[PDB]
This record gives structure tokens, sequence and C-alpha cells, in this order.
């Protein structure tokens, strides 16, 4: 299961990969020292208000699930800290950034109610992410932090791989779409998370049905899923269905078994936080994302396919 | 506490500290002979008059809050001598006089009723000043005077270090004002004590909360209040707020608790004679004194801020 310690306190989360906005003075609450059950203080910033946060890169999109807090006792002072609720904000990149919401509002978690004990709380919806900010709202005599995050990488599953979008294993050429906003468009801008831009149709206020991005793998592979994401009036997909080829003449949707039809997948809530999809594994060279519904802003997306290594052979 | 014998009888206050309007012709009543318990005579005038005093220089600016007195009997002839009443009158430069008030009119002291027994006057409102002087307006006999000064220095109180206005430590350019009586003012005309004029804006008759002095102490500092003074129809401030400024951009005053609105201090009485302010110790490289009432004449000032050196670490 996808509920794993990410690294704060076995230390698989480097020095480095932990800043904040600011830090107190002294030098003694520096974010370094945020690791939960860490015997040195913890992190606190210059001033105590709510527009301090630290921050947490994982280095890779990472599966969030989980986040466990604790206080601080001063080891100069004896005095305790904690923080008694905070915001989460998320990024794939550190440029763009997603408040966690519940509803239509900001999630508000409860946190601390002293500066011992371990509070954990569980995310109503897991997140794929790199950066991630805890933004203190409330707390008592004043704000320190220690904590742990829990989730797993998208690999740990079976056949999952990423299969080259991302990484630009997948070619230039091998990634096409039915209509581009910009002409001499660089297929490039459809690419997750390493894209700057995004996929827009000539119209991104386009028809139901119409539009599609491409994706060619080069071979045929087992396709396990999808990971889409908007682009950078925020575009990105809500509604989308998949459809795949194996010998690049005969396409087939993805079914919803309990309606007979084409499968209607959920798309994105924002243009940077992108979500996982995943299908009962096909054999597939060719896929296609054929958006039904958006954002108010129109058609905007970046995406990587999921899976793995395909065999022809089946044994009889 | 501020009831310290100020060494008449120990000898601190040296032989040529002790003055007189005149003393007796045979040179066996001098002004040295005034220290209590003193075993030769005492003070005696060269007439017997309530136009005569005994003089004492504190050298620096001193807290008064008690008088001392005896009579003295005569070695020469065993003859009783006391002083039944007399008037005090303070300066804080030699030349400029302030006879002691009880309300509207000038105190009279009540003194001895023998020449053997010390008579103790507390002040009803203790003074800051460098010279003393007591004036016998009633006596037994005669004229004969041994005292003792009670009280002690500013600079006795934590964190009350006067910061520099009248030693010259802070600099002309260090001290600015709203308006200016005179162009081409020099700065130093605002030095408490030292100086021979005094601060006026361009109007001293001038409008509440339009006018201040601004001291700027080069560096932050802890700020624990002001001496504030007269001018050389006699001016003084009556009435002023104090505000304070860290980084030379915010600004606050100094909050009255119990109103929750900025402090009304309580000025002068007199051209001469300073009063001490001290309120809850704060961090400032900027002080303004806005005036808000004042004497008849009009704003006239001077004045010298109290603290201590600052620490930007708090301990956590």
């Amino acid at each position: 299961q996808c509920n794993v310690p990410l690294g704060m306190e076995s230390g698989r989360i480097a020095n480095e990969q932990i800043s904040a906005s600011s830090t107190y003075s002294d030098g003694r609450w520096t974010p370094q020292q945020s690791r939960l059950h860490g015997d040195d203080n913890g992190w606190t910033p210059n001033l105590d208000s709510n527009k301090e946060y630290l921050q947490v890169d994982l280095r890779f999109l990472t599966m969030l699930t989980a986040i466990a807090t604790q206080g601080a006792i001063s080891r100069e002072t004896q005095n305790g800290y904690y923080v008694k609720s905070y915001k989460l904000e998320v990024s794939t990149n550190g440029e763009d950034w997603m408040v966690y919401r519940h509803g239509k509002n900001h999630k508000v978690f409860q946190a601390n109610n002293d500066a011992t004990e371990v509070v954990l709380n569980k995310l109503h919806a897991p997140l794929l992410t790199r950066f991630v900010r805890i933004r203190p709202q409330t707390w008592h005599s004043g704000i320190a932090l220690r904590l742990e995050l829990f989730g797993c990488r998208v690999t740990d599953a079976p056949c999952s791989n990423m299969l080259g979008m991302l990484s630009g294993l997948i070619a230039d050429s091998q990634i096409s779409a039915s209509s581009t906003q910009e002409y001499l468009w660089s297929p490039s801008a459809a690419r997750l998370v390493s894209s700057r831009s995004g996929w827009f149709p000539r119209i991104p206020q386009a028809q139901p049905g119409e539009e599609w991005l491409q994706v060619d793998l080069g071979t045929p592979k087992t396709v396990k899923g999808v990971i889409i994401q908007g682009a950078r009036a925020r575009a990105f997909v809500r509604k989308f269905k998949v459809s795949y080829s194996l010998n690049g003449k005969d396409w087939e949707y993805i079914q919803d078994p309990r309606t007979q039809q084409p499968k209607l997948f959920e798309g994105n809530m924002h243009y940077d936080t992108p979500d996982i999809r995943r299908f009962d594994p096909i054999p597939a060279q060719y896929v296609r994302v054929y958006p039904e519904r958006w954002s108010p802003a129109g058609i905007g997306m970046r995406l990587e396919v999921l899976g793995c290594d395909w065999t022809s052979i089946i044994r009889r």
C-alpha cells in the first residue's frame, strides 16, 4: 500500500531537499531540524505568521497520501511550540502551486495539541506531486514544526513505468494531435511535467470527441494507464475517453464495463497537479486521449503513458 | 530606593561643593561646617535674615528626595542656634532657579525646634537638580545650619543611562524637528541642561500633535524614558506624546494601557527644573516627542533620552 514514510525521519530526504520561506535568525531552528522525532528543536520561521512555509523537494513525481507533524520543545529554554493548523500547497515544478482543497475551499488540516505528540492526517484524496509546502495557519506560543510525509512512487505498482513523455525517450516525432492553436507546433509542449506550456487544439474551446492527442510508442507495449495534466483562465481537461491501436489500423476505446460504452475518465481539477488514471492492461502501440469536457479556458493538456513491454506470445 | 545620603556627613560632597551667600565674619561658622552631625559649630551667614542661603553643588543631575537639618551649639559660648523654617530653591545650572512649591505657593518647610535634634523633611514630589539652596525663613536666636541631602542618581535605575543629548555623544546631525523659530537653527539648542536656550517651533504657540523633536540614536537601543526640560513668559511643554521607530519606517506611540490610546505624558511646571518620564522599555533607533499642551509662552523644550544597548536576539 501507498503509506510508506518518504524519508524525513530516515534521512532519505537529504538536507538540501528541505528549505523554508525563512528561518529563526539565531540559526537554531533550521528547516533541516524539521525531521519527525528530531532531537534538536524543529523548524521555526523568521516571523510567526500564516505567510510562512516549510518546503520539501521530493526530487521526482511522488504519490503523497499522508502528513504527520509534531511541534518542538526548545533545547535552550524548554518552552514548547507547535502548529495547531496548516494548509497544504503542492507543485510539479516549484513555480506552479496548488493549495489542497476540500470541496470548494482550502483544506485546513488540524495539527498538534502539544509539542511532543505525533498527529497524522490522511489525505481524503491522494496527490501526485514533487514539491510540498506546509503553511502553518495557527500555533501555540509560536511556529515550530517537525514533519513526516507518506506515500509511494507511481512505479511501485507493477507494469506502471512512465513510457517516455516526461523523460524525452518518446521523441517529438512520436507525438501528434488532431489540431494545434499555433502552427509549427512543438510536440514537446504536450510532455507531462517537463513541458512549460501544453497541447492546445486550434480552438481550445472545441467540440467533444473531435480533438485528440496521440502517442506512438514506437513498438507495441502493455499500456496500463495515463497521467494527465493541465497546461500553463487556466486550461485543463475535465473528462476524456481513451482509444488505442495495436496495428495502427484498428482502434478500440477503453470500455466502461458497467455502461458498455467508451469509459469517461475524470480529468484534472487544476492546471498543474496531475492525475493518474489506470485501466485494465491492453496491448497498444498507439494511444489517443480524446477530451470530452474541459475547464472554462478550454482544452490544455500535458500527458504521460504508463505501462511496460509487450509479449505477442500467449501460452496455450 | 532613592533615599540615600548624598554625602554631606560622609564627605562625598567635598568642601568646595559647599558655599553660601555669606558667612559670619569671624570665620567660625563657615559653609563647610554645615555637615550633619558636624562637631564644630555650623553654617551661619554674615547677617540674620530671610535673604541668605546655604548652597550645595551636587556636580551632576541628581534625584533629591529628602532634607535633614540641625541647628548648632556654639563651641565658644554654648549658645544654641537653629533654623525654624526654610524654603528650597533648585537649579540645573546655577543661574536659573526654582523655589520649590506646594500647589500654588512656595513650600515652607518646618525645620528644627532645638539645636541638637535632626529634623527630616521628605519632598512630596522628588526633584531632578544639580544645585540646592536652603533659605532660612525663621530661626531661634540666630541662623545656624547643619544639613544632609537624600536621593540618588538617575542611572542608579537599570537601563537608564543618558544616551547622549546632555553629553554631546548624540551629534547635532542626529537631532531634528518639525519646524524651528529661527532658520539655520542649531540642534544643540535642544540638549537637556547643557543648552542655554531650547528648541522652539516656528510659532511656539502651535497646534497639538503638529510639532515634534526627533532624536536619532544612530543604532537601535532599548529606550526606557525621557527627561524633559523647558527652555530659556517662560516656555515649557505641559503635555506630550512619544512615538518611536526601530526601522526608521514604521512608528508607534507609547500607549496608555488603561485608555488604549497614545499615552499623554506630564510635562514640566518650570522652565529649568527637568522631569523624568519613564516607560516600559522599547526597542528604538528614533524617538519623537510631540508637544500637546504647553505653558502660555508656547513650546520650549530641552531633552534627553534614557536607556541602554539593544539586543535583536530574543531566546526561543
